[PDB]
């Protein structure tokens, strides 16, 4: 068991030692070049009907590569477009590009191509002033990742017309500023974080190596932590921005744990224990705290695997990952190191108040008990305000606002938005599929056409409903086939797109044929709707799982009841909070970013991280406080040495929080500022708001009623083999 590993450790000292550094090592190469191998195209279409109508839809007709790139060229010195001098000009500048990416680019089109057309769309393309246009410059790939590398091997000479003077928009010129952000906010955290973690380290100790450990740790965390995914990359793959923050969630949390245990450590050597008794108590004490911090975040993460998605099932699966290695190199590599030194790790020095404070913590708590009714008064009104805002939620999906406002990319997107309204559009999708596979009659088609112009609100640009519902063009790369056929039309109000998609929905087509409702707007509104559908369920999983573990970590019925409901108000007061400064705006002229519905399945997220990590806090203090109690003494003694014990602990855990969490303030990203935001504010709020006053208040409210327990269930606990408080 333990001892066995703990004399195991000075048999096996050196092997340890020539696999973990080589481990490391070999971990960084493998890692920083290799394991991340995932598309970026696919982690929200899901099941329903509306992803089957792509699949079908792109394998007939074929993928439509038109709509990534859309250039404004502007001639010099104020010159119109139809200046036909320029024109040939940058035709051979564009036939240039042609002849340096023929394995790029399978052409350009547009009004340039053919001036003198008859073609109605087209004369609607320029300008009524006659001094812009715009073209389109479709490139090759199959996925999103050959084409955005395809746009990062014609960039140069695109960027290079107009004697240089072009800007570049569209999705591909954004996809490549945003991983351009990635690498700025990278780069600049640690060029901002180290340095500040480095002396927030150095200020709260007065020793060298206390302070470097969390850094040797930090290292060797990411190391282990691509090595992981290394090895979990033959089975499931991992992706994203969502990594970055896996790693510094993780980092954080991590060197927390390593915070704990060098406090306890140095506990138990001031208090004059040696070596191997002070690790061996230290060992069970944090590990099994350890241990119930995991099992409660297991039950955090597994229901999201109840319902699945993607990218969040990919993050639950990094978390997981990601806590377990790090409390294994908290149990094993750390707390090997620190019993062959032990206090000798303190000697050298650079050689080149806390009771005060805490007596203070102790005479509040004292007023605290002695006049409660002047606390619980207003922290249970303040209570009611916090739901009040939650009502106001709405929900939507990704777009051109998700950037901040001073993006180059997005001023030159609103401007093309302004300049040629109506070439943007956002589609519903008709895919007609028959069985029988025979070609679809002419009459048929007229019929459903009839059918669907039988629903008023749709759009219609043109004033014509013969021009209404036109069957979509037919690429050169799909597989036409008579058997499938699609017709598409946008909204005139997306915001009916709700009511109008239950009326989609609900129309019979023909007998023998089969209809499929898709389109953009239908796979976010029954995301939206199967998430509203199952958010029930999953509070419901969430409650039992998390009030059975709390009914096995203590040996009461009622108290994990009362903590669920009261971690239940803390995650509504959460939300209600972050509806209250992110929908209604107060607050977004300060930290520069626009208020605009949330990704639901982000909150589900959020949700899940605070109440685990509300809960973990929680089982870390009141497990002191029963194990004082299970001890004996009077309940003012185990209070007041559970928060002796631990306000310099907690205090210190407040810090770390509080600076990883200005490194999130930097973490840049406006729907990360917001997500990142969400949790420093509720956490820091919950943390010195929720646990401090609640608690004392909750056991004074039980009195004796706080060691009550059947007796059968005393005995169950005692039948597992568990009770080493």
């Amino acid at each position: 068991m333990f001892a066995w590993w703990g004399r195991t450790v000075y048999q096996f000292r050196y092997i340890v030692i020539g696999v973990m550094v080589a481990l490391c090592l070999g971990g960084g190469v493998y890692g920083i070049s290799l394991g991340n191998h995932v598309t970026q195209s696919g982690f929200y279409d899901e099941g329903s009907q509306s992803v089957a109508a792509s699949l079908i839809g792109d394998e007939v007709y074929g993928r439509d590569r038109t709509s990534h790139v859309v250039a404004i060229l502007t001639p010099p010195d104020d010159k119109k477009v139809t200046d036909k001098a320029w024109q040939k000009k940058v035709t051979e500048e564009l036939d240039q590009v042609v002849k340096d990416h023929e394995d790029q680019i399978v052409g350009w089109v547009g009004w340039l191509k053919a001036p003198d057309t008859t073609d109605p769309t087209v004369s609607a393309m320029k300008t009524q002033d006659l001094r812009h246009t715009f073209i389109s410059i479709p490139l090759q790939g199959d996925d999103d990742d050959e084409i955005l590398k395809n746009y990062q091997v014609v960039e140069p000479e695109l960027q290079q017309v107009n004697g240089g003077d072009i800007r570049l928009a569209g999705l591909n010129p954004l996809a490549s500023e945003l991983t351009g952000t990635i690498g700025e906010d990278q780069k600049r955290a640690e060029v901002a974080a180290i340095p500040l973690v480095a002396v927030v380290l150095f200020f709260v100790f007065g020793t060298v190596i206390a302070a470097a450990l969390p850094a040797i740790i930090g290292g060797l965390a990411i190391a282990g932590a691509l090595g992981i995914m290394r090895l979990v990359a033959e089975f499931t793959p991992v992706h994203f921005f969502a990594q970055p923050v896996v790693t510094l969630i993780g980092l954080g949390i991590a060197i927390d744990y390593g915070l704990f245990i060098v406090s306890r450590f140095r506990e138990e050597i001031a208090e004059g224990y040696d070596t191997e008794a002070a690790v061996r108590r230290t060992v069970m004490t944090s590990g099994r705290t350890v241990v119930f911090s995991a099992v409660i975040i297991v039950a955090s993460s597994v229901p999201l695997l109840l319902f699945p998605q993607g990218f969040l099932k990919s993050i639950t699966y990094a978390i997981i990952a990601s806590v377990m290695l790090a409390a294994i190199l908290s149990i094993t590599v750390l707390a090997a190191a620190l019993a062959i030194l032990g206090p000798r790790v303190d000697a050298l020095g650079v050689t080149t108040r806390e009771e005060v404070e805490r007596g203070f913590w102790g005479r509040l708590v004292n007023v605290v008990m002695k006049r409660p009714i002047a606390f619980a008064a207003p922290i249970l009104v303040v209570m009611v305000l916090l739901i009040i805002p939650l009502g106001q939620l709405s929900l939507g999906g990704i777009s051109e606002k998700y950037l901040p406002p001073d993006n180059a990319v997005r001023q030159s997107q609103e401007q093309f938005d302004k300049l040629f309204p109506g070439f943007r559009t956002e589609p519903l999708t008709l895919v007609m599929k028959r069985e029988d596979g025979e070609p679809i009659t002419d009459a048929q088609i007229a019929d459903m056409r009839a059918k669907a112009l039988t629903v008023s609100g749709f759009t219609d640009p043109d004033n014509d409903p013969e021009k209404m519902w036109k069957e979509r063009p037919a690429n050169d790369s799909g597989s036409k086939d008579p058997s499938v056929r699609v017709i598409q039309n946008g909204l005139e109000n997306r915001n009916d797109a709700a009511k109008k998609i239950d009326e989609l929905r609900a129309l019979q087509p023909p007998h023998g044929i089969e209809v499929f409702v898709g389109g953009t707007p239908a796979l976010e509104q029954d995301s939206i709707h199967s998430l509203f559908d199952k958010l029930p369920l999953m509070a419901l999983i969430l409650i039992v799982t998390t009030t059975v573990l709390m009914f096995l970590a203590f040996g009461s019925v009622v108290l994990p009841i009362k903590a669920a409901l009261m971690s239940a108000l803390t995650l509504g007061s959460t939300m209600g909070i972050l509806t209250w400064m992110f929908v209604d705006g107060h607050g977004s002229g300060l930290m520069n970013y626009t208020p605009q519905p949330l990704m639901a399945p982000m909150i589900g997220l959020i949700i899940a991280v605070i109440w685990g990590l509300s809960t973990d806090y929680e089982v870390f203090l009141v497990s002191r406080m029963v194990e004082a109690r299970e001890r004996g003494m009077s309940t003012a003694e185990a209070i007041r040495i559970g928060t002796a014990t631990t306000g310099r602990l907690i205090t210190g855990a407040a810090l770390i929080l509080a600076v990883v969490a200005g490194a999130f303030v930097f973490s840049d990203l406006v729907m990360m500022k917001y997500l990142a935001f969400g949790l420093l504010i509720a956490l820091l709020l919950d943390a010195t708001i929720i646990r401090m006053f609640l608690v004392p208040a909750v056991m004074k409210l039980l009195g004796d009623d706080c060691w009550w327990a059947p007796r059968w269930m005393k005995r169950v606990q005692e039948k597992l083999g568990l009770g080493e408080t």
